[PDB]
């Protein structure tokens, strides 16, 4: 049951499956893997494509010849098993020298370094046949209040990001960026903490068609914030351009659990607004499989994600279906929320006695919700308890 | 020392210092106070002026002659001590019909009623002086997730602030508007939880201009966020219209302690922010001196606001002016973080093989970026431990 | 399906189902109820008992004459439904009395009206047949630093629960103490923060066997914490005298929402927990039906909490009970965790060269755990959807 | 001015100077330093001594020979400074083969493993002096629910603890334990999650007279506790016996700031708490430069590190001992909070009607406690900003 195909969009990231389990207080548990290797394993799971950051594709360093190898024997295994590779990102944060950022480095020399070698990844990722570039700017930020001037920092943060749009404009690409939000981790606080942040400085670049957002799970979650909520703002926007899948328990550094651990009723409501709005993206896992576990449990934790989600799907799909809960819903005035509330414009507004002399609040503050009966037809829905 | 003056631009809302003491464990502490009374004692201290909700000057339900009798008394009040009123609002949260919302209810009627309150009131700021007109969304959201579709109900937040917007521009009047995010409470999760999500709101409205941010301190620190780099991104957009100050110890319910309370360094870096930056409007007060208090508490606490805002200016303007720390800026890049990345154009780095080929990555990862002697002279300043 | 009977010994406090919805920003949206209402219909939803602080019985401030007409009142509904009284506490935190605490104010005069007031309702509770006198110290605490002198506050709160414990060894009464921790809210910092400093106040009381702790699902989660984990270091003190169920969000003001939502997957290791133990208490939920409801939200909220606990029993009962589940626990090596490290001894481990010199470290590192299959497991089990 | 001294009894841990800056998400920006060289540069600025994981001073895996030579080498550097060595620790959280804990890993193997490393490291800092032996069980948790039963984990922590109690009993060593919780990272949730879960395990000890806790400023931040608050349950208890002093700024990944940094005014009130305790123990630091910063930036953040007690400690001193503050203590009754509730005994409270009908509660609770003039006297005091 709950059998992923390649239908379902299911991708991974490279260094998901792939993380060796370094983490800030231990060494590695897992040896690397070879992305042909991860690539296979993925399709014989039903995953549809897999993700990368140019350099868990080729080395840091590497020569042209090397450079060309891995790629080679990279395109063989996604013809071997019919994987695509519908995104593509830079790594800008684990070599020393984006210490204090790539895009907003305060060494002018680094930020053109940074983009540098963004660019040279957007072009293999096109080729590739990526759609959408990813921007995580983890480095972006500052731990004291003097290192970073966050006015400065988003003027060189935008002159970036034109320039790219240009770099894409000139080559005649159809790839669109999507900027992925996080609070705090590894800088103190990152630029762009949320959603909304990444949502409203997009509206401020020169070409904004061609950026939207990449949210994260567990980031929205490491803020406190609603998740779904934040999707729904992107949904609104016409912003959703990618999403990365996974879990987070709360106010923590970044988990990275298999999707549907963590906040598994946020986990559900993500799929129903994804399922319900047509999302038409990737489905893509950004999680790390724990360092306790060794290969069998990393490919376990892989098929985790997708069969969480079709669970949740199906669950999902089964409450919007059910009577009963149509019933609840225009119960709890669902169907009012979603009619203008004045399409008889402002004049009539000012002219209806209904809407302030005549407007009995005492009658209006007696009508009860039933948010509570709604949700718990959801919370039966989503255990299969329903009777 | 540190003694306010009007030209300080202070500002306390009525409902601050005349917090009677009611929080979700307790009754009131206090009796209520007559607007009268505050704007007196507040002047006595120093203070700018004031702010309203339309029910803290008027009752709820008063008749049109109560209400000419409040707003006469007011005036005499703001007259009799030079007070200013360069903001206000509407309370679309305290009675019992807005407990699903305002301007996003489900209930349509609702929604209608909110809007038709919030007009009334916006004519009466105009009379008053009043430039900006804030809204405080905080029944706006949810506790469960079928009760708000937030698609819907954006759809619903920018029709009722399109319609407000026609209504100023129809009255010729030149107030605007100041949306105030918060990220919880009283609701399980508020819509436009943060200064990021109320900026990309804005956007997408009909008449973008004549909407902006009145961020809160302790609301952004409600999701763990960085208050001055909020303010920066309202600063670089041009959007920062209004501030409410105050203190927040963190991750917790909203608990509006005096400003420079909470977390004090952030305090410190946002008085240098908004005076670097030229900040020209009110530096507003939305506190509340603890239930503990008698009302010489309440005065003392409303003084020491104040206070530490002077106090956290001269050590700012003194961090700023000590040629030792404009130093410690250079040596830390600062000034080359605020210079272009690639004025030359996007050609001239793509062909420029410093930015690439003969870039010594090692070289410029070997270069500290010497932020910690930068933060322990800010730490001096701040202290007024020099030496 | 999951119908409740007093076998299953749910209880609620009277004030969770008569909460009349006033928050830090809003009225009443219901009005109150009489408790003798309350006993009746959470009766006919299958409740085994109630709960109450002094002050929702009889109201503060009653004649003799008053106070014996409502206990009149309440017992005869009691008889009338077969339903008990399991716990009681006393209200030390809505009275503006108490505004800087009960037990540990500053002011002596309120510490001793504290106890005066707690001794009244414990002989009550005792003719009630309650077992448990819970304590929620909610206004004992700060919001600034000089204001409570920490070590004095825990010196005060020592004597206070000891004179409690003497005054029952002087009556014979069976009853024994519950402390309930809370992290912060109203107060700005709450002393005994969590079950972990309760747990350790209470080994400083001269008659330590008398107290144990009420954990709340909400305050642990307050803190971030993990409260199954909490739960079990209760149990394993022998110190779990009653619990509290609702759910929340993380680290927020206290929701108390209904028991299941919030943290969902924590609800199930909580259930998992209790019947794992033979918890025999009572399962009282501490929750508030949210204010949007009218009365027939509130009772079915109140039924939500008894049906979420009885579907989670059910899951878990299956997650424990499945032969597969069992070898996944054993590959998990979850038999070694309940297995002595040493029981040959210390000189026998430091004579064992296969716990040194021999042990190969590279082999045992290894090793997976499996915890990813374990874990999915569950929640395939938490979800009904094994296949 | 504000210049250290080892008087101070200020250290240092070698892996807080001497941390490479690997991050979750970042390769090392340093090089490692030689011990030799982290103690004497230590010195130079004035620290009393340092600390060491068994791993920071003994590469792990040392032949017999390469251990004595590198210890020999590190005597050489005290012995040449006059720097001290009061802590040490083991390190049970870096190798793989702790990747489900030390003590509590579910193999009984590693456990044994565990301990024995652990004993083995206790010679050696009795050897070197030290009076105190921290466990931090880093490694001791869970990312999931099944994966481990706490009541058997702390069965096997207590085992563990006593046999090490056991073993210095028997080597008649005066050494004495001290337990650091942590309440997350790197595991999902760690055992022992805060000072009062530590103190409240140790009551259960067999020799408990042996254990103390070692609180750290920003773990006990992670979960958005009061951190002086829980310093002074530790001292009332009689159980700190050691600290580390470090910055936090809330509910994130543990950042390790400098001391002062993070949480100011919650760093004034811990040093006005230790100074007026009289806490002898070491003032250790356990922080990271950022990895931003070149050694000159190490030893910068080392220096402000005491600087900033140093200025804290003239602060809260300053506030003690200033007559207008004294009478401002008298005035919220912090005096009064000093004085028993009932040294008169139970049976005299109880027949005292001044407690209970004679109370006047309105006349009480009209008294303001005058906390927010105290608080803004403590805020003059720490700006130096008194006039
Ligand atoms: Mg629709
Ligand atoms: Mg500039
Ligand atoms: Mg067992
Ligand atoms: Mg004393
Ligand atoms: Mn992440
Ligand atoms: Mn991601
Ligand atoms: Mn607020
Ligand atoms: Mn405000
Ligand atoms: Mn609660
Ligand atoms: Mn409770
Ligand atoms: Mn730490
Ligand atoms: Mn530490
Ligand atoms: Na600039
Ligand atoms: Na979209
Ligand atoms: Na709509
Ligand atoms: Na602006
Ligand atoms: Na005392
Ligand atoms: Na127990
Ligand atoms: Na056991
Ligand atoms: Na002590």
């Amino acid at each position: 049951n709950y059998a992923p195909t390649p239908v379902d969009r299911f991708t991974f990231g490279l260094w998901t499956v792939g993380w060796q389990g370094r983490d800030p207080f231990g060494d590695a548990t897992r040896r690397a893997l070879d992305p042909v290797e991860s690539v296979r394993r993925l399709a014989e799971l039903g995953a549809h494509g897999v993700t990368f950051h140019d350099d868990d594709l080729i080395p840091f360093g590497s020569s042209d010849s090397e450079r060309e190898e891995h790629v080679k024997r990279f395109r063989q295994a996604l013809d071997d098993t019919g994987m695509k590779v519908p995104m593509a990102t830079t790594n800008l944060f684990t070599h020393p020298v984006f210490k204090d950022g790539g895009f907003t480095a305060n060494d002018r020399d680094v930020r053109r370094y940074a983009l540098r070698k963004t660019i040279r990844n957007i072009d293999l990722a096109v080729e590739l046949g990526a759609e959408t570039y990813v921007a995580w700017g983890g480095r972006e930020g500052a731990e004291s209040g003097g290192a970073k001037d966050v006015r400065d920092a988003l003027d060189r943060m935008k002159e970036a990001f034109d320039l790219l749009g240009e770099y894409v404009t000139s080559q005649g690409y159809d790839i669109r960026f999507a900027i992925e939000p996080k609070p705090n981790q590894p800088r103190g606080d990152i630029l762009l903490p949320t959603v909304g942040h990444a949502l409203a400085f997009i509206e401020r670049l020169e070409r904004p068609e061609l950026y939207g957002v990449n949210p994260e799970v567990g980031h929205e979650q490491m803020a406190g914030l609603n998740f779904p909520h934040g999707i729904a703002q992107a949904l609104w926007a016409g912003k959703l351009f990618h999403i990365d899948l996974n879990g987070q328990n709360g106010i923590k550094y970044d988990q990275d659990l298999r999707f549907g651990a963590g906040d598994l009723r946020a986990a559900f409501w993500l799929v129903d607004l994804l399922e319900s709005a047509g999302y038409s993206g990737p489905r893509h896992f950004d999680f790390k499989p724990p360092r306790t576990e060794d290969f069998d449990g990393v490919w376990a934790s892989a098929a985790g994600c997708m069969r969480n989600y079709l669970i949740l799907k199906e669950r999902a799909a089964a409450f919007r279906a059910d009577p009963e809960v149509q019933e609840a819903l225009r119960a709890s005035r669902l169907d009012e929320l979603a009619r203008p509330t004045a399409a008889d414009g402002l004049q009539a507004l000012l002219d209806d006695r209904s809407a302030f002399e005549e407007f009995d609040v005492d009658a209006a503050a007696a009508r009860g919700m039933a948010f509570e009966r709604l949700d718990q037809l959801a919370m039966d829905h989503l255990l299969g308890a329903r009777g």
